[PDB]
DNA sequence: TTTGGT
């Protein structure tokens, strides 16, 4: 049951207007333009709405793509004539272009002018036109109260979208909904929410937050756990792994391939994103870090189910396609192990350096597989005939010495699950030559039980401990204790009256 | 202290 409000906003869009709108968080905007995202196909067709975000997790909570990655444009830090010619030379990009006729935004808070102008000029020259966006509709969604964009520089402030030439030509009017919907229950909360959104707390609402500073109740519900930093936030992904019954997976980077640097170079190889060493578990909660397919982006979250070989997964997928498959079929595969081989790559010079990632030992035991990724077929009176069981065991024991790789349930946008066995992608710098110069194998997946309050934003967390303890950017520590849905499912720490202030360039905004 | 590429 969408509002009328948020209903409302859905229809202008037939339109053709360029429509903005916004309000504080949690109030709908993001759920609405997936509906908004259905007429826009329904009036341009599927493949012409463009539906992005910011931030590539945010992206996935509407269904798309980051906005670089749909703009072909990379990183972006480039000139603005430079962007262009790259974006030009894509077959993929260029007509993606061409044919556009809308494009979603959402979380727009953190998208910098400086880039939006730069999409802008390449939006026209390439399009042929100079209309605001070469007569793009734009979508535009957020709130500029929440996180600015990413300055490096803290001494060049990075003139949030608004303040942009492209913007001023194309928004000239902003809509606002003003029901909120995440904290719906608590209303205390939310009037202890709204006036964090300015800097207002006063006496009170900081001691009502203090008493948040409890602990979270203790069951089942593992919660996720919001930081500033990525440091805090891989240290307490950790500190769950660890919790987390199993042994770690270790997945350890393979590295090249210029010459004797080191001043940087690994300053450059811990700066990848990249870790150097990669532990899973099983059941573990990873997001995808590469945009790799259509539905399997940067900021796709999985569980991990176990972890296998392609040789023990061809069969593994093979048994939830048939879950009630004749036993027969798999003692072939089981006892004959070169007849599956056979069966398997049947189906169809970076190949040698992600073979011998992560390659067992040739005598290195191999540890079974969990009865957990056996209760599909669990369902019961008379002939359980789950030998398979068995079965797929032995298979499994074959790939000592194979190459043993985490397989992945993920959860899409549709909540559409797509089990995937996640290969090594890798990562490089290069020259102008292309060079071995720093290169990375690894596996493109973090643990995400903790977010930074970055990749935070977009989210509802339900049950959520959050730690403000080096909250540094306006508005980042509302971002944060604005996730949770209840006060009961909130823990805070280290609140700061002080730390919590509001951008001048944004209350200007609002009233100018 | 933070995001973003294939
Ligand atoms: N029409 C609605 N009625 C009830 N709840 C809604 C409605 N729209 C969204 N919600 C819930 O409120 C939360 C906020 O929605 P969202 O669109 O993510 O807010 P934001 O505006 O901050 O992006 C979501 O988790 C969603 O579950
Ligand atoms: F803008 Al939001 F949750 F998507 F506050
Ligand atoms: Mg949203």
């Amino acid at each position: 049951g969408l509002s009328k409000e948020q209903e409302s906003i859905i229809k202008l869009a037939e339109n053709g207007h360029n429509i903005f709108y916004t309000g504080s968080a949690g109030t709908g905007k993001s759920i609405l333009l997936r509906e908004m995202i259905k007429v826009l196909k329904g009036i341009y067709g599927r493949e012409n709405v463009a539906v992005t975000a910011s931030t590539g997790l945010a992206a996935c909570n509407i269904g798309g793509i980051t906005i670089h990655s749909f703009a072909g444009i990379g990183l972006g830090k480039g000139d603005a004539d430079k962007l262009y010619k790259k974006v030009r030379r894509s077959r993929k990009h260029l007509r993606r272009w061409e044919n556009i006729g809308a494009l979603v935004v959402d979380e727009i808070s953190m998208l910098d002018a400086e880039l939006l102008d730069k999409l802008d000029f390449i939006a026209r020259k390439i399009r042929k036109n100079h209309q605001p966006f070469g007569g793009i509709q734009l979508i535009f969604c957020g709130d500029f109260f929440q996180l600015p964009p990413v300055s490096k520089d803290p001494n060049r402030p990075t003139k949030f979208a608004f303040e942009s030439k492209a913007w001023k030509e194309g928004v000239k009017m902003t809509i606002m909904l003003q029901k909120v919907f995440r904290q719906r229950g608590d209303v205390k909360f939310i009037d202890m929410l709204n006036r964090m959104r300015l800097g207002n707390i006063d006496d009170e609402t900081e001691r009502e937050f203090k008493k948040l500073s409890r602990p979270l109740p203790d069951d089942e519900i593992i919660p996720a756990e919001l930081y500033s930093t990525r440091m805090e936030v891989e240290r307490a992904n950790n500190s769950r792994l660890s919790k987390l019954p199993g042994q770690v997976h270790i997945f350890n980077a393979i590295d090249g391939g210029a010459l004797e640097d080191e001043e940087l170079k690994e300053r450059l190889l811990q700066n990848f994103l990249a870790p150097k060493e990669l532990h899973l578990k099983v059941g573990a909660q990873v997001m995808m870090v590469k945009n790799l397919d259509a539905t399997l982006v940067n900021g796709s979250l999985g569980k991990v189910i176990e972890f296998m070989d392609p040789e023990t997964y061809f069969c593994y997928e093979a048994l939830t396609n048939d879950p009630s498959m004749p036993p027969e079929k798999l003692e072939t595969w089981a006892e004959n192990p070169s007849k599956l081989k056979a069966a398997m790559e049947r189906e169809q010079r970076k190949s040698s350096v992600k073979e011998g990632f992560a390659k067992s030992d040739i005598g290195e035991p191999v540890s079974p597989l969990d009865s957990s990724v056996f209760d599909f077929m669990k369902r019961v009176v008379l002939e359980n005939i789950k030998r398979k069981e068995q079965l797929m065991q032995t298979i499994h024991q074959n790939s000592a010495g194979k190459r043993r790789l985490p397989l992945v349930r993920f959860k899409a946008s549709d909540m559409s699950t797509r089990m995937v066995l996640v290969e090594p992608e890798d990562w490089a710098i290069e020259d102008e030559n292309e060079k071995p110069l720093v290169s990375r194998v690894q596996l493109p997946l973090m643990l995400a039980w903790s977010l930074s309050i970055h990749k935070s934003q977009g989210q509802t967390l339900p049950k959520v401990k959050v730690d403000l303890r080096r909250v540094f950017e306006k508005g980042q520590a509302y971002v944060a204790l604005s996730r949770a849905v209840s006060r009961e499912g909130l823990q805070v720490l280290n609140f700061d009256r002080t730390r919590i202030k509001a951008h001048q360039k944004v209350i200007d905004f609002y009233l100018t």
